[PDB]
């Protein structure tokens, strides 16, 4: 099922606070890849300059050196089922159960808004990411096109905090010229 | 008089073409001053570092090198009244009497819209510029606030096609923190 209007507003930051609902897990189900990799290659040079090409304030140079610092990070591939993350980083792989724990309503420098759903990992010797976030531009129960995760082992209080990075990550089978045609409608 | 919700929206670049009107040459009477000394005095940075703070693609660095492009001139006081324009440029000045040559509705890279007020000087011995057109993000008879002026002596087609210039003039009273207060907020 395709959008409603306040599902494209809350997209855009823009929601009632009332609204925002409890996600499950499940939500994120799936095989997922990081989309770092196609940034480096330069296949999502066209996202930038068409970013570029809408606001005269902005550079190409610019916006690709922000979108470099969000996407960076050596987790190449995420796999959600059954209640477990597993993270590819190079030629390590670990993962566990998640639990979890609640969605914080965040307001950004911007002025806009959105909703991070909190996991936690209740694990001690889990080489996996104590905490996560997920951030993806919705506000209640819908399956995810994409995602946003914030990772950390400190606390989930610290990891609110995280703004520059955020690691992304898209359906394990598009190419990159599908990611981006995406990025530049959806 | 304050501002309708028509004409704020006009002056974010949304309108209806069917509101947009002709306007005199009085809408733009008084004595007025270039605001690119600011900029070199520093006396902007607030407002680029507002820009720059709520939009995470920015950097003030960007935005000022975009205004300090838009703003350059050395023609750093404009006069106008009973039909005439006087430029102060250094120390050369020159003046015309101006005859109105219509407007020109522009849909900019950015899908927000603008009008352009189109002036002739009609001389061949006239230093002053034989093409000059007023944009100031209002489209029907109202008083300006500020201005940018597009200055060519080419063609007015010509000037149209400019983009990155656009020496820009408030009341010549103001000091540079009424300049700066305006720009964060009007
Ligand atoms: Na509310
Ligand atoms: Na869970
Ligand atoms: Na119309
Ligand atoms: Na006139
Ligand atoms: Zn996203
Ligand atoms: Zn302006």
């Amino acid at each position: 099922a395709p959008m409603t209007e306040v599902e494209q507003k809350a997209a855009a930051g823009v929601f009632d606070d009332a609204n925002v609902r409890d996600r499950a897990l499940t939500d994120w189900d799936g095989m997922w890849q990081s989309v770092y990799p196609y940034l480096v290659s330069g296949e999502l040079d066209p996202v930038f300059r068409q970013k570029a090409k809408k606001d005269p304030e902005k550079t190409f140079e610019d916006i690709k050196a922000y979108y470099r610092k969000g996407y960076v990070t050596n987790v190449e591939t995420i796999g959600i089922e059954n209640g477990v993350i597993e993270f590819h980083r190079d030629n390590n792989v670990a993962s566990c159960k998640y639990n979890y724990a609640g969605y914080k309503i965040l307001t950004y420098a911007s002025g806009k808004k959105g909703v991070r759903y909190l996991f936690e990992c209740k694990d001690a010797n889990s080489k996996a990411p104590k905490y996560v976030q997920f951030s993806d531009h919705i506000i209640a129960p819908r399956k995810s096109a994409h995602f946003h995760i914030f990772m950390g082992n400190t606390s989930q209080q610290a990891l609110l905090q995280e703004m520059e990075n955020w690691p992304t990550y898209y359906p394990y089978q598009l190419k990159a010229n599908e990611v981006v045609d995406e990025m530049l409608h959806h």
